[PDB]
């Protein structure tokens, strides 16, 4: 009934699910673990969905397009408020719930496989660390790494691996940067560096940055669904709750225009937020092409605020409260799943399964899960790290969830730019695919001995987990057993490819 969408604030398991994750067949251990998470819970990314609606406010208050002085005075409180959290911690930062929700997960990290890190610490088993560069992320990584070694007293701390190019010489100093597989949708770096023209990477982002700029169906089904009329009445209803009929009116006349700059003109110089220093918070200035044309832009602006307000609760203290969720209460959460609807459809469209007959949308992921199965082909080939555990986006995430066909993920929409995604046709939501801190974790466990009916080993087992829920793989792929959810390893690197053919038979224990 709050309808966050991919803002979603991360939903730790419960004693029960925690409790409760399958046991591997009799004679298997573990040999192996490791994740890739989302950064958790963030502030607003920029200097933008609150810049412009102050500016749609200085111009209500100028004409009296407010319902009443009271709304008004509440509006800019809360649009004031949420602006000066931002500046406080830092556009684009990680929130204390995220730091939280990151800590809880490495925690349990460590509990769901107690005895391989006991084992690793007694043996000179490692754990490597990886972010994408991204500052959210590594922050991310961070309290991950605080909660795996309070959990285990500390006794890891001397196992991690030593980053070759670490995200920073202090607090992130054991992540290694690797935006190959943590930043594969983009050229350009989170540390500046970009990637270099040529290689693997450099190409399938470069390819990937034309495609979507440049694809007929995916452009015209965004159009479709920005202009539909169900969004526009939407719009209309939620904001009528601050603004005059006659001033919304005016706009839907096209006759009030802001831009993201100082006076809401185009005209209008780059205005950063009120009391950030621009040089230490570059995000604190806005991009002056953005702009509110519409209702449905403001609108949009406005559910912005309330699903980052989520976010951003362990802030929403003090003297500068914001009170966000006041605008979507009873039937304005009607409201709210039409915009989260919106917002869920640009990212199913660009980075989720998208629309048939195409396969650029989330082939972007494959160095992900390359590097997912060559770093199990590298412990069971005799190395010694026994846990990857890796920290990245929304962008990661959703491209990675469509290629191996997680739940959710499984429906691309019509080849149509009229036959959209939508909540009736389509599994795909934000607030499950990708809530923050999504996380996708993969333990592997092994059994001893020479397997009489081969020549060499038992062939390792893999078991996965999708935001601590643990699920099957993708229905092609064939598990060790009736009712289990643990796959041959073997199985995986031939269901998950892109002909998605079985081993059958062969992929039983
Ligand atoms: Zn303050
Ligand atoms: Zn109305």
């Amino acid at each position: 009934g709050r309808y966050y969408s991919s803002k979603q604030p991360y939903v730790a398991p419960n004693d029960a699910t925690a409790s409760s994750y399958s046991k591997a067949p009799k004679g298997y251990g573990p040999i192996y673990t490791e994740s890739m998470a989302r950064h958790g819970s963030r502030g607003l990314s920029s200097y933008k969905y609150d810049a412009l609606l102050m500016r749609m406010a200085e111009t209500a208050a100028r004409d009296g397009g407010f319902k009443s002085e009271a709304i008004k005075a509440e509006f800019v409180k809360n649009l004031s408020g949420i602006t000066a959290a931002n500046v406080e911690n830092g556009y684009g930062m990680l929130t204390g719930q995220g730091a939280q929700q990151h800590y809880g997960i490495g925690e349990r990290a460590y509990q769901r496989n107690r005895s391989l890190f006991d084992q690793a610490a007694a043996d000179g088993g490692t754990i490597a660390y990886q972010s994408s560069g991204e500052a959210r992320a590594t922050e991310s990584g961070e309290n991950f790494e605080k909660g795996f070694n309070e959990a285990s007293g500390g006794r890891l701390i001397g196992n991690v691996s030593a980053p070759t190019n670490p995200a920073d010489s202090g607090n992130g100093k054991d992540f290694q940067k690797n935006p190959d597989t943590l930043y594969f949708h983009k050229v350009q770096n989170p540390d500046g560096t970009s990637k270099v023209p040529g290689t693997k990477a450099y190409d399938i982002a470069n390819n990937y940055q034309n495609f979507v700029a440049n694809d007929a169906t995916i452009a015209g089904a965004e159009k479709t669904i920005g202009d539909n009329v169900d969004v526009k009445r939407a719009s209309h209803d939620l904001l009528s709750q601050i603004f005059t009929e006659e001033f919304l009116a005016k706009l839907e006349n096209g006759e009030y225009k802001w831009y993201n700059t100082t006076d809401g003109t185009k005209k209008g110089g780059k205005n950063c937020a009120p009391g950030a220093d621009a040089s230490k918070d570059p995000d604190a200035c806005g991009e002056v092409s953005k702009k509110i044309k519409s209702e449905y832009d403001a609108a949009m602006d406005l559910y912005n605020l309330y699903i980052i307000a989520a976010d951003m609760h362990n802030e929403n203290t003090g003297d500068h409260t914001f009170a966000f969720d006041q605008y979507f209460q009873g039937a304005y959460a009607d409201d709210a799943r039409m915009f989260a609807w919106a917002l869920d459809a640009e990212d199913f469209y660009e980075k989720g399964p998208s629309y048939a007959g195409q396969n650029e949308t989330y082939s972007i992921a494959q160095p992900l899960l390359d590097d997912f199965l060559n770093t199990i082909d590298a412990r069971v080939n005799g190395g010694s790290t026994v846990a990857t555990f890796r920290f990245a986006h929304a962008q990661t995430m959703m491209p990675f969830a469509a290629l191996l066909g997680l739940p959710g993920s499984t429906q691309q929409a019509p080849a149509s730019t009229t036959d959209v995604y939508t909540y009736g046709n389509n599994e795909w939501r934000g607030e499950s695919v990708t809530p923050m801190a999504a996380n996708v974790q993969w333990d592997v466990y092994a059994r001893k001995g020479e397997d009489p009916a081969t020549g060499q080993r038992y062939t390792p087992i893999v078991r996965m987990l999708y935001n601590e829920n643990e699920v099957p793989f993708r229905s092609e792929c064939t598990p060790v057993a009736d009712g289990s959810t643990w796959y041959k390893l073997t199985e995986l690197k031939s269901c998950l490819a892109a002909d998605h053919k079985t081993l059958g038979q062969d992929a039983r224990i």
